[PDB]
């Protein structure tokens, strides 16, 4: 939507930290069907199926052809991803969906905020306005929370988490092997202006229902758009070494929602108090 100009933005991240988090890392298994084809902090997850495979998140335009590597190196064709997932419309996670999705002919899926911030390729950001622009991409299928997606086995379920961005979206899949998985979209805020923000003036009770909607969900395997928050690097190594169930973390989302929580109400506290 159109930006209040009586509304101030927050300052984007710089471009370097992204570029920081978008460091190569070998691909790997999480689990039986569930690979990691992401970098060391943005996360892109590939579900592999008889019928095709499920991509969740892309990362970076610029590192779009490594995630393509990594899928190769795995042994799996672009050609056979049949859906490509979004969690929230910024460059971090959709940066590189425009190239994978003509490298593959997926379909997209996001919720409608998302794809509309998709075909504004990242520009009219609530917070960063027009700081951090990536390519533009067309939702094929527009998600609404609750829906429901299956192939060959898989279920891809999208639950609205909305805080980060209007649109934020975790996603919950379930394995052929009946072992479920969510996906977590992010729940910070950094810089955001929170209280009574103009452009987006539900945030903070959007984002303690998303605290609320993932705290009611219980899986096996916690997964997150960000590595850090699910250990992804110490629990890579720990699997490669002989550790199979690494990810397994039954506890691990509501880890995720009570350490978001407890840092969102101390963000929101100290703008409250601000004299």
């Amino acid at each position: 939507a159109a930006l209040d100009p009586a509304q101030p933005l927050a300052e984007a991240p710089p471009y370097s930290l992204f570029e920081a988090w978008a460091k190569p890392v070998q691909p790997f298994a999480i689990w039986p069907g569930v690979w990691y084809v992401g970098t060391e902090n943005l996360s892109s997850v590939l579900l592999t199926t008889p019928q095709g495979h499920i991509l969740i998140d892309a990362g970076l335009d610029a590192s779009a052809p490594q995630i393509r590597r990594n899928i190769e190196a795995l042994g799996f064709r672009m050609a056979d991803i049949r859906y490509i997932a979004n969690s929230h419309a910024r460059l971090d996670q959709a940066g590189g969906i425009a190239r994978l999705k003509a490298w593959s002919g997926a379909r997209v899926i996001a919720s409608h905020a998302n794809a509309e911030q998709m075909a504004r390729g990242g520009k009219e950001d609530f917070a960063l306005g027009d700081a951090l622009p990536f390519p533009p991409v067309t939702v094929d299928m527009e998600a609404q929370d609750g829906q429901q997606w299956h192939l060959g086995g898989v279920t891809l379920a999208a639950i609205f988490t909305p805080g980060h961005l209007p649109g934020a979206t975790s996603w919950k899949v379930t394995l052929a092997d009946g072992k479920t998985l969510i996906y977590a979209d992010s729940l910070a805020t950094p810089g955001y202006p929170l209280i009574n923000n103009r452009n987006y003036p539900t945030l903070v009770e959007d984002i303690r229902r998303s605290f609320a909607r993932l705290e009611a969900q219980q899986v096996d395997i916690f997964l997150a758009n960000k590595g850090e928050r699910f250990g992804l690097m110490d629990k890579m190594a720990r699997k490669a070494r002989g550790e199979n169930n690494a990810f397994i973390d039954k506890a691990g989302l509501a880890r995720y929602v009570a350490q978001s929580r407890a840092a969102f109400e101390k963000q929101l506290a100290a703008q409250r108090a601000q004299p």
